[PDB]
């Protein structure tokens, strides 16, 4: 049976009549022949400068990118760039690249069954997308048939008391739940949680999918320190296997599959629905806004980075005190970042469940450590109190930031013991700060600790062990030009993987990274992404998808195949 999937233009590729008959079986209009988002910017039959300008204007918008079957928030390889003609830009070339060639706009189980079956029947690579949010190309594939789940939406329903499809009691959970009965986004789930005065533990941005890559890789957000990571919210799922069977996965049934999807990434089956734990609303949340800038701005920014190193050392104490959230910093920035300075550190942290007085005590270990820098840095610190989770969430989080660039980042979970020696930390900070000429994004995800640590007791979970000891994640990355030569991308990828990523590993060598926002070019990605759970993830992969119908890049088992950006996917 053939080692390589069939691709367009080959003799094995179904001819126009076969595709047309497949469109008609589905329901005319469901099969979409994909077109590069910005093809109207280029010469040929599809050229349209009005369409091109609209596309150029809307490229950075998350909804615009989720609305097209091959729209990508963080496109893995821009092979058809939008062209800004008003700005004097001119076209190079436009190809599909590694984006799927056909998509099925699937809105019923029958759509999904037929798409799965057709892919297998014609040996065509099946690509699964709920939203196209992925940063690593795991919802892409050259010459692929995309199962697009964006309109597969059969309700989001609140359960006052979790009620399992197979009456499983082994979760031990008798609290409330939400049945996410479709490939909904967090926005949709949040509306129902809010209507029912409960906390749904979703992402900091509401556009990503609720039941796909987000929970399967981990899933962080404002509420995860307090209530657990996204993967650990999952009580059960309905999943269509490669063989077409629809099965329940929970503590009582196919528990190896259930564990795999809760931390082992995508590619075990097509997730049709999940049930998630939801949590009682709180009476208070206080947010802490901190900003730090140099009094004396220089290319080295020695004092700023000293303080950032110190701040990193304070995070575990903060985490132990119920503090969570996100911090952002730059050694150099192309313009004012903190007040008047073209550099600095800023964060939005919070104590869910605590009023301001307790919030101030919670961050005291950090503010006290920062008193030593009052002569050297300008530091501002404010608190905002909210009377429930949702007013807090929408005020301090619920982000819809600009997107549309390639992601080249590395992530490293940091254990407390990696931070006790200031000099080692300072050295890590020096390297990840990057070259003063090159913009380096550095981000702190203070999203673990607390309940995430506690949920180590849950052996049904598949989450990377390092989550259970690491209260926060460091992410460091750089951009590439929109139209990027191979040489420039290899230079940047090397800085991210072997300079930035390497420093982070040296700082914390016993932990790992975060697959969803992580380094897909790391030679050691298996270790980073999955850790010691990998052998068990792989077993589930080989049991439930022996033919690797759900192949994705870096996903468990992907090393048994060779992916190309411009040719057939093949088994080794
Ligand atoms: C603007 C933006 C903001 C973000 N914010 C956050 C954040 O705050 N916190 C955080 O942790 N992450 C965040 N992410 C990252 C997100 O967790 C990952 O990109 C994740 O892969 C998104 O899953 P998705 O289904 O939405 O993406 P997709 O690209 O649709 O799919 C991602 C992967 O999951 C697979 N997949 C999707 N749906 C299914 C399914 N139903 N069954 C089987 N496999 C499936 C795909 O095959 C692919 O491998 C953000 C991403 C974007 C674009
Ligand atoms: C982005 O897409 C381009 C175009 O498909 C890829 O370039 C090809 O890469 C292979 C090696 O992997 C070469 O043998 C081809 O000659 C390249 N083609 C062209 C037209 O340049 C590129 O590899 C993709 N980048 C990534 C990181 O996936
Ligand atoms: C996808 O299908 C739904 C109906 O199931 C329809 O409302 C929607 O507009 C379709 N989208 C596209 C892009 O064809």
């Amino acid at each position: 049976t053939p080692k390589c999937r069939c691709t367009p233009g080959e003799a094995c590729w179904p001819d126009n009549s076969v595709w047309e008959a497949f469109d008609k079986t589905l329901g005319k209009g469901k099969l979409i022949k994909t077109s590069p988002i910005a093809q109207s910017c280029y010469d040929g039959p599809q050229k349209d400068l009005d369409r091109c300008a609209y596309v150029n204007k809307m490229w950075t918008d998350q909804d615009f990118q989720t609305s097209d079957p091959i729209g990508r928030n963080y496109p893995y390889n821009i092979t058809c760039a939008p062209v800004d003609y008003a700005a004097g830009e001119t076209p190079t070339s436009c190809i599909l690249g590694s984006l799927p060639y056909y998509a099925v706009n699937a809105s019923t189980r029958e759509d999904i069954t037929l798409t799965l079956n057709f892919a297998k029947q014609h040996n065509i690579r099946l690509v699964t997308s709920s939203t196209g949010h992925d940063l690593l190309g795991r919802s892409d594939g050259y010459g692929g048939l995309e199962l697009w789940l964006h309109s597969f939406r059969n309700g989001v329903r609140f359960q006052k008391k979790y009620t399992s499809a197979n009456k499983c009691t082994k979760s031990g959970w008798t609290g409330s739940a939400i049945h996410i009965d479709g490939a909904y986004q967090w926005r949709d789930v949040y509306t129902v949680a809010q209507a029912n005065n409960v906390i749904a533990v979703g992402g900091g941005s509401p556009s990503p999918g609720a039941i796909g890559g987000w929970p399967s890789g981990g899933g962080h957000g404002p509420a995860t320190h307090n209530f657990g990571l996204g993967a650990d919210q999952v009580l059960e799922a309905q999943i269509m296997l490669a063989d077409g069977r629809i099965v329940t996965a929970n503590h009582c049934e196919n528990s190896d599959l259930f564990r795999a999807i809760r931390g082992g990434g995508p590619g075990y089956g097509i997730v049709l629905s999940q049930h998630i734990k939801v949590h009682p609303n709180v009476k208070a949340v206080t947010a802490h806004r901190l900003a730090i800038a140099p009094r004396n701005e220089t290319a080295e920014n020695k004092d700023l980075l000293d303080a950032i190193a110190v701040l990193h050392q304070q995070l575990p104490a903060l985490s132990n005190n119920g503090v969570a959230g996100y911090g952002f910093w730059f050694r150099s920035f192309p313009g004012p970042f903190v007040g008047d300075a073209h550099s600095g550190y800023t964060h939005g942290f919070w104590t869910i469940g605590k009023r301001q007085a307790e919030a101030e005590k919670a961050v005291a270990p950090l503010m006290n450590a920062l008193k030593k820098f009052e002569d050297k840095l300008v530091i501002t610190s404010t608190f905002a109190e909210y009377q429930d989770y949702w007013s807090f969430y929408w005020a301090e989080s619920g982000l819809h930031d600009p997107v549309g660039s390639t992601s080249i980042i590395t992530s490293r979970l940091i254990n407390p013991e990696a931070l006790t020696d200031y000099n080692k930390v300072r050295e890590a900070i020096e390297v990840v700060a990057g070259k003063p000429e090159e913009v380096s994004s550095n981000v702190v995800l203070l999203v673990s600790g607390g309940q995430v640590f506690k949920d180590k007791a849950d052996t049904s979970s598949g989450l990377h062990p390092a989550w259970r000891v690491s209260p926060f994640v460091m992410i460091s990355g750089q951009g590439i030009p929109k139209v990027a030569s191979r040489e420039i991308r290899d230079y940047v990828q090397h800085q991210v993987t072997h300079v930035k990523g390497a420093a982070l590993k040296k700082l914390a060598p016993n932990t790992g990274g975060y697959m969803n926002e992580g380094d897909g070019s790391d030679p050691e990605y298996i270790d980073a992404f999955y850790g010691k759970n990998y052998a068990q993830h792989l077993a589930a992969k080989r049991k439930y998808d022996p033919d690797n119908i759900f192949f994705c890049r870096t996903c468990v088992g992907a090393e048994d195949f060779i992916e190309r950006p411009d040719g057939p996917l093949c088994r080794k």
